[PDB]
Order: structure tokens, then C-alpha cells, then sequence
């Protein structure tokens, strides 16, 4: 079973990955986890990170160029995703294809029914052959909490160096709304929308009901 | 020996590559050639091709995004270039890193000493470790028009300045035997 955890930066995605991992293992299921982008393991992801911190000229301002880099990074991980799914009962991804649909649409002021989200689905699922997740779990938290926890688009920089607090906060709002539309329409498969305090045992039971 | 053929007239480059290949082989040297971008053989190059035909949203309007795809195409080709050099006396590349410097600078209205050409050198040679060629041969006299003119002028300064290594600047009708003898002089 392949599960993707989705949401805006600062939602607490990794915390959920860990507690869900613990709940599955308590129920006798083996679990492996993987986070995107895969820094150090593709040129594409490293260039994207550098672009977010101001390198590479006008690269980051092209929404489709950044999205292409994140897709190429995932394409490089297909054998890992498939190998983990062979060796483990449950594979949990921190961010996956829907991240690309949500942020790209939001950067372009589009909704989930728009061109960017359709382009993401075509290029990643159809053209590059990424496996579809069995579940996509949207971790939806308050805009305020996400704003305080997010490190912004330049996540290497110390907090004292953030100066785009407004652009990033507006983008996160739009991205949250696209995510919600993605979940409502079953984009790429089944979705569940959960909060920060979701019980891990009961969440694991819902995602993989016992036989 | 690793040789890159450069210029704005690609139909002329291809003829030059063929005539040069024959001259090397006539001199007892085995030759392999490889063309960039590797259209039909890498996703990065194919996405770039599609972007030039209007696909992929705003991608083609970013000079650095397109340049990045061509760099990723070459980054994926390191073992091919290196393996060819290990298996053949002469490896001739039809377009190489300097193509990225010249076209990117020209699209941005910069010259050979500007930011884009420096960025190309830093990312492709210093960071991704593409092999430095023994020769870059600029085809400068052949047998968007303004963009082509600007690309030609950047090319000429790149060669004059030794960008990325040694350059030779030639016309199309240069004697292939002498050109082959110049690039890999017989013993
Ligand atoms: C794995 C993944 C991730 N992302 C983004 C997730 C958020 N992260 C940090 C962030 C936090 C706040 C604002 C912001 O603005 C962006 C987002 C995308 C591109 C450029 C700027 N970016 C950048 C990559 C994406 O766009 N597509 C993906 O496929
Ligand atoms: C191998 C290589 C090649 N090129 C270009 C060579 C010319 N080719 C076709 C062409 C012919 C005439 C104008 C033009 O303008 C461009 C160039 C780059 C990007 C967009 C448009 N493009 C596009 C790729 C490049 O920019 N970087 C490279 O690394
Ligand atoms: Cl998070
Ligand atoms: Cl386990
Ligand atoms: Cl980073
Ligand atoms: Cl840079
Ligand atoms: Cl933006
Ligand atoms: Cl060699
Ligand atoms: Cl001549």
C-alpha cells in the first residue's frame, strides 16, 4: 500500500508520517518512508533547491520549470518506490505528485480544474509513469500555525532573513485551497482530510482496515 | 581526444562533422560522434524540444530554464561521452556546452563576458563535471534573425577569449585534411 502525506509547508507532515508509521507497526505492518524532493540523489532536486534560494537566474520564476524539476526528481525514484512497495506492507511518502499540482496551480492563480494541475497529472502519471498512491492524506491545519512553522520558500536561511512574509503567506492560502479541491475531486485516487490531533491507531485502521 | 563543433549554422556543422570524421579516418584514427541536444534519447532534451513548440506552459520563456534542460541532458550523458573517449581515438560532439553559453547570452542580450555564459560554465563544467574538450571548433563562415546574429557574436568572443579551453575558428571550406592534421597532428 502506497500512502502520500500532503499539505502546506508547516502543516506538520513529518510528525504525521512518524505517528502513522508507529501505528502501522503496532498493528503488525512493516513500513518504509520516503520524502520528496530527494536532495543529493538527483541533479533536478538540487537545482530546484538552489533556484529557491536565488541561484540560476530566472529559473524559479517559471512555474512549469520548477514543476518539471520536481517531476524529474520523482521519475528518478520510481525503482525505489516500486522496490519499497515490494518489500514493505506500507510505504508512506512525505509529499508526492499532488504537491506539484497544488503549488503549481496556486502560483498561477488557477484552481484544481485548471491547466497546471492537469499538466502535472499528464506528465507525472501518464508520461513518466509514477505509481498512483492508494491514499492521499491531506493534513489541514490553521493558516496561523502553518505560517509560524513554515521556513518559507528559502528553507536553508535562518529565520531572521525572511523578507517575503506576505507573498509566501498568500501563496500558502491559495495552495491550501487547491489541495482541498484536489481532495474533494479524488484527484489521483482516494483522499482523506485529517487534522493535527488525528489518532494514529484509528487513522491506520481507516487506511488499512483489518481483514 | 574530445572535440566539440559549435556555431549557428547546424546544417553546416553536420557537414563539417562528416568531412572532419572522414579526414580523421583517412589518417588511421577511429571516430565516434554524438549530437546535443540528444533529442529522442533523453527526457530533458525532449521536454526542451516540446517547450520550443509551445508545450509546458511558461517554461520556454525562461532562458535559464531552457538552459537548465540542456545541461541536464548533458549531465545524463557523462558516461556516454567518457565511454566514447575510452573506446575511440577521436570523439566529435555536434554542439556542446558552449552552445548553451552562446544561445543563453544572446537570448538575454548579454555578451560572452556576462552572467549567463559564466553561469553555464560554473554549472556544467565546475559543478556537474562535464569533461572539458580538447578543442572547440567554431564554424564562423558558412558556405529570429537578430537572435542568430547575437548568438554568432557571442560565439566569436567566446572563441577569442578561450572560453572553456582552446578554440579554432574556421570557415566551411577549410581543407579537412589540414583541419584533422591541426586537431590531432600525425606523428
Ligand atoms: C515535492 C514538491 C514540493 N514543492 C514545493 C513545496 C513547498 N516548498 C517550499 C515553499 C514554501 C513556501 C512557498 C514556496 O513557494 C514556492 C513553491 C514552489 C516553487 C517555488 C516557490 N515554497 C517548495 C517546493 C512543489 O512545488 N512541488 C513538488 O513536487
Ligand atoms: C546543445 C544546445 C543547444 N541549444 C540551442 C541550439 C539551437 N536550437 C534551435 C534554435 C534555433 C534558432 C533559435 C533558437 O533560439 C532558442 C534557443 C534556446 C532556447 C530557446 C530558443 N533555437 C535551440 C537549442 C541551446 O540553447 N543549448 C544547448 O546546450
Ligand atoms: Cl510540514
Ligand atoms: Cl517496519
Ligand atoms: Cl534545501
Ligand atoms: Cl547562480
Ligand atoms: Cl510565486
Ligand atoms: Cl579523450
Ligand atoms: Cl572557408
Amino acid at each position: 500500500m502506497l500512502i502520500a502525506i500532503e499539505g502546506v509547508d508547516g502543516a506538520g507532515k513529518r510528525t504525521l508520517v512518524e505517528k502513522l508509521s508507529g501505528a502501522f507497526r503496532a498493528a503488525g505492518r512493516s513500513v518504509a518512508t520516503l520524502a520528496f524532493p530527494r536532495y543529493g540523489q538527483s541533479v533536478a532536486a538540487d537545482i530546484a533547491a538552489e533556484a529557491l534560494h536565488g541561484e540560476h537566474g530566472d529559473l524559479a520564476s517559471s512555474v512549469y520549470a520548477m514543476a518539471t524539476l520536481f517531476a524529474l526528481d520523482r521519475a528518478g525514484a520510481v525503482h525505489t518506490i516500486q522496490g519499497l512497495c515490494r518489500g514493505y506492507d506500507v510505504v508512506i511518502l512525505d509529499r508526492y505528485v499532488a504537491s506539484n499540482a497544488a503549488y503549481s496551480a496556486a502560483r498561477l492563480h488557477e484552481n484544481a480544474a485548471g491547466k497546471a494541475a492537469a499538466w502535472v497529472q499528464r506528465i507525472e502519471f501518464a508520461r513518466l509513469g509514477l505509481p498512483k498512491p492508494d491514499w492521499q492524506v491531506l493534513l489541514a491545519v490553521s493558516a496561523e500555525l502553518a505560517g509560524e512553522r513554515s521556513r518559507g520558500r528559502a528553507q536553508r536561511d535562518p529565520g531572521r532573513a525572511r523578507d517575503n512574509y506576505e507573498r509566501d503567506a498568500e501563496l500558502q492560502q491559495r495552495t491550501g485551497a487547491v489541495y482541498a479541491e484536489l481532495a474533494a475531486q479524488g484527484w489521483g485516487g482516494r483522499w482523506l482530510v485529517v487534522g493535527a490531533d488525528v489518532d494514529p491507531g484509528r487513522l491506520a485502521a481507516t487506511l488499512a482496515p483489518p481483514d
